[PDB]
């Protein structure tokens, strides 16, 4: 009952992004208290996120909000769906080639070629539990091995804190078969989201731990790295999984469409050029779903907007406020 929900609600949200997005979160915040703190600030967020949607998709069930709504079905199809879509299969491309080069990073020519061969190949299966269990055990295996050796830039560590939080808005699409949402969906979101920040805290420390402070920088991915410096006889198994998993969390005209221009979103950008290009467009229409609930959320939109504003991303403003907009 509450214990399955909340299960549910964990698997959905430990997805591909708690190993990429330290490397980029520290990079901004140039320390390690300071970025725990903004981890747990994007955990804390991201519950009340969650907890406003449980309340917003429960009583008006694109469905929570004209104009606004056309932007959304606009921006959604071609700076959300696809943009995170190709950030899943860079993040898999990244780590499915990251120990061939023990000594140096990889080429950029062989990382762009092999995630456009990971979209080609999973847009293709798709137009005709394994990777959640698979992907608990190392997120599992870092806690617990790390616990037995322990024993303007700040809008972009938001942005990089926030994709590994990714699927809060989503909840009460699956969670509303399950029993009454009357005392169960919003209490399995206030100790579940919680619990996985806790998780992803739990989680972080465990590289501080192993490497230091400026190894995680030159580092593009960090779990390869610990997966060899801790368990050193097996270390192919942490590179295995994770890249088993990742390729497992990434309608024919609608996988198509989602495909092709998926693959010109790789090649003038990177990793981490992607991350602030597409929780720019989300949590811009993020605030605009709490606003439209008050004409808890007088602080999400208040973070909403300065998430916005401050890195005020010139090729995203015409795509979403100009594209539309001459066609509507």
């Amino acid at each position: 009952g509450l214990i399955s929900g909340i299960s549910i609600i964990v698997g959905t949200i430990i997805g591909s992004g708690i190993f990429v997005s330290p490397k980029s979160v520290l990079s901004n915040t140039e320390a390690v208290g300071p970025c725990l703190i903004i981890w747990a600030a994007c955990g804390v967020l991201a519950t009340l996120g969650a907890l406003c949607f449980a309340e917003l998709g429960t009583m008006i069930t694109y469905l929570m909000e004209p104009i606004p709504a056309y932007l959304f079905s606009w921006a959604s199809l071609i700076v959300i769906k696809p943009t995170s879509f190709a950030i899943i299969c860079l993040s898999f491309s990244e780590y499915v080639c990251a120990p061939f080069y023990v000594g140096c990073k990889p080429p950029q020519i062989v990382v762009k070629c092999l995630a456009a061969a990971a979209i080609l190949f999973i847009s293709t299966v798709n137009s005709l539990n394994i990777f959640t269990a698979a992907k608990l055990v190392i997120v599992a295996i870092i806690i617990i091995s790390g616990l037995v050796l322990l024993a303007g830039a700040i809008s972009l560590a938001f942005y990089n804190g926030l994709w590994a939080y990714d699927g809060w808005n989503q909840l009460n699409y699956i969670t509303e078969e399950l029993r009454n949402p009357y005392r169960n969906l919003p209490l399995a979101i206030i100790i579940g989201i919680p619990l996985v920040t806790a998780c992803y805290i739990l989680m972080n420390v465990s590289y501080f731990t192993v490497m230091t402070a400026t190894e995680l920088l030159q580092s593009q991915a960090v779990a390869v790295t610990f997966g060899d410096r801790v368990l050193y006889p097996a270390s192919w198994i942490v590179p295995l999984f994770v890249a088993f998993s990742t390729i497992g969390a990434a309608p024919a005209p609608a996988i198509i469409f989602y495909g092709i221009i998926a693959t010109i979103y790789i090649i003038p950008g990177d990793i981490n050029s992607l991350v602030n290009y597409f929780s720019f467009a989300a949590w811009l229409f993020y605030g605009l779903t709490i606003l439209g609930l008050i004409v808890i959320p007088v602080l999400m939109t208040l973070i909403s907007v300065f998430l916005v504003l401050a890195p005020i991303y010139l090729y995203c403003v015409l795509f979403i406020l100009s594209g539309l907009l001459f066609y509507f």
